[PDB]
């Protein structure tokens, strides 16, 4: 492209010089970067969303964001807690009569979004594939470790926080995220299930080989992690955890959801977000988002103390996603790739673009 004009957005260059070594080192086919800073969105598109079409990613392109999905799904929950549907403090057998007489019986809502139940595992055992045997396998779960003691990250655990947040409410999870919450954080172009219409917008996700992939249905999938979103919408919902919203209920949602329930090292639990003191030390930010605190069971101790920096990554097969922003600074980060990169590699990046906005 040697004598056309670059592009005019000054924030152009700092994006570029994070991204395109990350683009070339990980063999990334496609990335959506959306930046925030002093009140306007910033896009900027790397690559391609679908090696058949050759069709270049852009800020509508739609991505499986993985575990941002509990962003969402906490932000749900806390929208039942604001409605009166269900406390934090509720049992989870309060919500569902079929886990009455269960492990569930002392086990809190609460503790189900924060992995903090007592040993729930990443994923489902995979003889677990249909919501009968979902159901028998939670009522013969045996806890390992005390509630509220430990965090294991657990697709179970707040997935069924999920699931019970939607019953308390009424309502099936897809639809009451499509069509009460979403349209309330003003994301019209995020789905649970992506409809006819949307379909040609929706990357591929790439594997380790090159296989074109997309996620695979689950269990409490879409509570865990079966978001697909664009990185315009996703940075909306940066926007709305910042300035807020019109809904009067949302809003306190959204203010629920950052309050802290305990920390792991430098990283405060909250619902859905994780969030750290800002400035934060790379070294931080990455010891928050190990294998160590990812994989295994961590003790629980003190939340940090009520500026702040909110963060999230969402991983599939073919996907990774990473979603950070500071809300006393005013900036914050949307990166949406079609390949599984590792977690280091987002928050490097990441790290070192929020520190140029952060000026
Ligand atoms: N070893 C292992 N890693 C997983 C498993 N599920 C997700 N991961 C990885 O854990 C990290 C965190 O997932 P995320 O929070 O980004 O969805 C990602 O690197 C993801 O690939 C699993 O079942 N086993």
């Amino acid at each position: 492209h040697h004598g056309e004009a670059s592009p005019v957005d000054p924030l152009r260059p700092v994006v570029d010089a994070s991204i395109q070594p990350l683009l070339k080192e990980h063999r990334i086919p496609g990335m959506a970067v959306a930046v925030l800073k002093d009140g306007k969105a910033h896009y900027f598109n790397y690559g391609v969303a679908n090696r058949e079409s050759g069709a270049g990613v852009s800020e509508q392109t739609l991505f499986e964001i993985g575990s941002v999905s509990k962003t969402l799904t906490a932000t749900l929950g806390a929208y039942a807690v604001v409605k009166g549907a269900m406390q934090l403090d509720d049992k989870a057998s309060r919500h569902a009569p079929w886990l009455k007489g269960s492990a569930f019986d002392s086990i809190t809502m609460g503790e189900l979004a924060t992995y903090s139940a007592g040993g729930l595992p990443l994923q489902f055992p995979e003889e677990v594939d249909s919501s009968e045997k979902m159901r028998a396998y939670y009522r013969q779960w045996a806890p390992v470790y005390s509630p509220g003691s430990h965090r294991q990250y657990s697709n179970p655990s707040i997935g069924l926080f999920g699931h019970l947040a939607a019953s308390s409410l009424k309502q099936p999870f897809a639809p009451l995220m499509e069509q009460t919450l979403l349209p309330g954080l003003g994301m019209h172009h995020t789905y649970v299930n992506v409809p006819k219409q949307a379909m040609a917008s929706y990357a591929y996700g790439y594997s380790k080989e090159d296989k074109p992939i997309r996620v695979n249905p689950g269990m409490l999938a879409d509570e865990a992690y079966g978001i697909k979103t664009s990185s315009a919408d996703l940075l909306r919902f940066v926007k709305a955890n910042i300035g807020g919203v019109d809904d009067k209920a949302l809003q306190q949602a959204i203010s629920l959801t950052h309050q802290g329930h305990y920390s792991v090292g430098g990283m405060t639990q909250g619902l859905g977000w994780e969030s750290y003191a800002y400035p934060v030390t790379e070294q931080t930010l990455l010891a928050g988002n190990s294998a160590k605190v990812i994989l295994e069971a961590n003790p629980t101790a003190a939340p940090r103390e009520s500026q702040v920096l909110f963060n999230k990554t969402g991983s599939t097969n073919g996907f990774g996603a990473y979603v950070a922003f500071v809300p006393a600074r005013g900036i914050g980060i949307v990166m949406l790739a079609n390949r599984n990169y590792p977690i280091e590699a987002r928050i490097k990046a990441a790290h070192a673009i929020l520190a140029q906005l952060a000026g």
